[PDB]
């Protein structure tokens, strides 16, 4: 059992999960000193993001986040191997401190962060297997701020109130995930990192888009209040909040940008 | 041992020291949402900070920072118990990313940070005994930014070449420690936290001053380049850099300010 608050909190993850205390840890603060423009950085292409509306995809509160499972036929192109979708999830903060992105940009926490997890399907038979292996994962990160209502994100946020507790499962009608991407996806930060949750394997190529998306005050509140980290039967409920890991040292590492300034 | 890097860096500190994976950990990001003004916070009074120019004080490279020993006559007034000085020390980054303050303000790392450690000498016989007890410590933080040369800080820095390796020591003549403090010291952040290094006891009354000081770029480069974590006879040597902890979750606590 690992949490984001307390003695089983992030500082103690290394105890049972050695990689959490290891190399190439994520997330990071995105700031000019570690940034380098790289003009070999080409736009990604997104394939099979348009999931059938006439089909439904499994949403899961896993006691640590709310995740939507995704079909392996959805993949990205523009990286070295094929990367096929496995899942998306979010991290966020709390109504007292609604700044719970994981990556930060010149020290600024955004409101929340959306992650779309892909695995290496040129090399590995699944995501689980790929996760423990080198260059085995690729994560897309969309920074989220407060602003206008977001009908596309609502396509997820409306099933929340019905997966409130640990282990619970429910169904979203398939939709076009590219709707969850920001403006100018060609402009992004790229670097080598790790899973931000136990077991923290250093196996992730991160792409964090330069531009954020906007969801409204109420959707943001909704996301921050809907879920619990605990089961239905648990005598000591815990609200699912602050489910972002703190930024990590970035020693001898560099973040590559597809954009100049 | 414990380091700021590698498999013995900060995310593994809790495997050696229970408190570093506990509550109320320092340092923290100083940002708008969690600041609460508190008109109750009166200016501290610094007693016995004008050290005798006629006395030498030990400056030690301990493999983690450079620390100057301070006399137990040196104390803070203004708090509920008397707090007496034990030492001061610093934290910093590296020439390639010269942002190594422990506290950040609105997410921004300053160049470096100066810490002046005190223990509660109304309750306890010394610092080490006080290190694990209620209301044990009060630490003063001074945020450091790169800029104008600072004569006073050079009263410490000018000696850096003498404490280059771990276990190495210089002697420093007394000057006024208050000269190290930024202006308007009445203006500060205040919160309950911990030691930023192992054993990380959650026994520190923190006071971070609002205003940064400046040191020159030469002065900061000396601090970033003179010192080593390893002994002189270590020919597999570690540079002393990035000797600061990442900011901690701080999300039931508030930080109180004395200014608006
Ligand atoms: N920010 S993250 O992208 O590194 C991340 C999470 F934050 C996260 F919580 C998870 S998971 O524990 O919720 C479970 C995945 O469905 C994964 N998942 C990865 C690691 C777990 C191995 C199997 C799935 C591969 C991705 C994950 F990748
Ligand atoms: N950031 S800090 O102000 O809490 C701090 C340090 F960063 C630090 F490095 C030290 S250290 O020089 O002694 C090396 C760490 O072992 C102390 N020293 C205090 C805490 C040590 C235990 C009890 C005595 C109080 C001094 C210390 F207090
Ligand atoms: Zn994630
Ligand atoms: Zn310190």
């Amino acid at each position: 059992k690992w949490t984001y608050f307390g003695p089983d909190g992030e500082n103690s993850w290394s105890k049972k999960y050695p990689s959490c205390g290891g190399l190439l840890q994520s997330p990071i603060d995105l700031h000019s000193d570690i940034l380098q423009y790289d003009a070999s950085l080409t736009p990604l292409e997104f394939q099979g993001y348009n999931l059938s509306a006439n089909k439904q995809f499994l949403l899961t509160n896993n006691g640590h986040s709310v995740k939507l499972n995704l079909p392996s036929d959805m993949h990205i192109q523009g990286l070295q191997s094929r990367y096929s979708a496995t899942q998306l999830h979010l991290h966020w903060g709390n109504p007292n401190d609604p700044h719970g992105s994981e990556h930060t940009v010149s020290g600024q926490h955004f409101a929340a962060e959306l992650h779309i997890v892909h695995y290496n399907s040129d090399l590995y038979p699944d995501a689980s297997t790929a996760s423990n292996k080198s260059e085995g994962l690729a994560v897309l990160a969309v920074l989220i701020e407060m602003g206008s209502f977001n009908p596309s994100y609502d396509k997820i946020f409306s099933h929340l109130q019905h997966v409130k507790y640990k282990g619970q499962e429910a169904f979203v009608p398939g939709f076009n995930i590219e709707e969850l991407l920001p403006e100018r996806t060609a402009e992004y930060y790229r670097y080598r990192g790790s899973l931000t949750t136990p077991p923290c394997n250093p196996t992730v190529l991160w792409t964090v888009f330069r531009n954020p998306v906007q969801i409204s005050q109420e959707q943001l509140l909704a996301l921050e209040t809907a879920l619990y980290c605990t089961h239905m039967d648990d005598p000591s409920p815990r609200e699912m909040i602050n489910n972002f890991r703190q930024v990590q040292k970035f020693d001898e590492r560099l973040v590559y940008t597809s954009f100049s300034q």
